[PDB]
């Protein structure tokens, strides 16, 4: 078995290998790479996302979202608060001002050091979940509004034509902005591009782990969890990794800088923080070996997670007993 203890892995795809986007999925799976949960792709130096970043500031981030935590240092929920709007250009400067910037600090380990210790205290506000795409229309390789659509992958692989779209989301950051431990929706993969500024770190579960994930989150948030028997899908709860280790939940960790690729795998819990100001670019993608896991998804149906247009099709195709309930949560 490849990969046993379910370790990061890192690829340097040559510019020959960076042409067929599925084919080298499947061969970092052929390495084991899925078994973390979270792999890291650093693009061929030929290749680019786009020419420069001098022109996105009047880019608009309509609701921008401040991020409130409650809880302990270490075990904390956060809810989003919604601000008024603003551009990436003020928001730019916003993150840059003396009450949200990063602090001096001496390596990315000191940083998440003072993340772990620090975030709760804070509130930083998050440019998240923005429709479209930073990279060239001209960009071939790995240009993530470009990719093979899920409603085709379904479709290629059971035959049944589906309704829904597939587009990506912008996220522009800020230190201390949060994403909290989830899965993708229907356990899909995720691809994710940081396009400028400073780093992303990330925490990951290995898939075949995740039941002890959820198992240690419903006892360290037991109000929710009777409130949902999937509740991670409401993509409000933290762990950090000294209590993840003190209850013996394996994990991986690792830092993503501007000009790479993080991708997800099916069923990997992952959740991580913003080093600085910065930029991501992240889509949700399938290949055939999700089908499975789509079809044993666990699903919100008490309200809170709503979501997309798009999962309409993949629960009632994928999971048609469960989907009256879950259509039901959805109005
Ligand atoms: O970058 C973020 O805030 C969150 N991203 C993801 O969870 C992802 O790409 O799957
Ligand atoms: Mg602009
Ligand atoms: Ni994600
Ligand atoms: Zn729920």
């Amino acid at each position: 078995a490849q990969n046993p203890n379910c370790n990061i892995m890192i690829f340097h795809p040559t510019k020959e290998e960076f042409n067929d986007f599925d084919k080298y999925i499947a061969y970092m799976e052929s390495q084991g790479a899925h078994r973390a949960g979270l792999a890291k792709i650093i693009p061929p130096k030929e290749w680019k996302a786009r020419e420069t970043y001098d022109n996105i500031s009047e880019i608009l981030i309509a609701t921008p979202l401040q991020q409130v935590a409650s809880g302990r240092a270490g075990v904390f929920t956060q809810y989003h608060k919604k601000k008024k709007a603003m551009t990436v250009g003020e928001y730019r400067h916003l993150a840059n001002s003396k009450k949200y910037q990063t602090p001096p600090h001496q390596n990315f380990e000191d940083l998440e050091r003072k993340y772990w210790k620090n975030r709760i205290y804070n509130s930083p506000i998050y440019g998240a979940d923005i429709s479209g795409s930073l990279f060239d229309e001209n960009t071939k390789q790995w240009n993530l509004g470009h990719l093979g659509t899920i409603q085709d992958l379904l479709e290629k692989e059971c035959g049944v034509v589906i309704e829904g779209v597939n587009t990506p989301y912008l996220y522009f950051g800020m230190w201390k902005t949060t994403f909290a431990w989830h899965t993708e929706d229907m356990d899909l993969y995720s691809i994710n591009y940081l396009h400028l500024g400073e780093p992303k770190t990330w925490y990951v579960v290995p898939p075949e782990h995740g039941q002890r994930l959820e198992r240690l989150a419903r006892e360290l948030f037991p109000g929710s969890s009777r409130g949902c028997g999937a509740f991670l899908r409401h993509k409000v709860a933290l762990i950090s990794p000294t209590v993840l280790k003190e209850n013996g939940i394996p994990f991986n960790r690792i830092t993503q800088e501007a000009g790479e690729f993080m991708v997800t795998f099916p069923y990997g819990y992952h959740a991580g923080f913003n080093h600085g100001f910065n930029c991501a670019e992240a889509i949700n993608f399938a290949t055939p070996r999700w089908i499975d896991y789509g079809k044993m998804a666990s699903q919100c149906s008490c309200g809170e997670a709503r979501v997309t247009f798009s999962m309409d099709a993949f629960v009632r195709i994928l999971q048609p007993e469960r989907y009256d309930l879950w259509k039901r949560g959805q109005d």
